[PDB]
This record gives structure tokens, C-alpha cells and sequence, in this order.
């Protein structure tokens, strides 16, 4: 106990990549629904 292990560097690049990938995936659906609403 009291080892003070650190989650450190580029592990956070995975956590950042999650947010970036999810912000990608939501915008795709905006493009879908807007692109389909154009042909309505």
C-alpha cells in the first residue's frame, strides 16, 4: 500500500481518442439526417 502508481503519459491519448472518435461519430449522423432532409 502507498505505492503511488501513476497512470502517466500516453494512456491519456486513448482517453482523448475516445472523445475525438465519439465527436466524429455524432457528426456523421448530422450529415445523414441533413443530407436526407435535402431530398425531402
Amino acid at each position: 500500500k502507498k505505492n503511488s502508481y501513476s497512470y502517466g503519459w500516453s494512456f491519456y491519448f486513448g482517453a482523448l481518442s475516445f472523445i475525438i472518435a465519439e465527436m466524429v461519430g455524432v457528426l456523421a449522423v448530422h450529415m445523414f439526417i441533413d443530407r436526407h432532409k435535402q431530398l425531402t
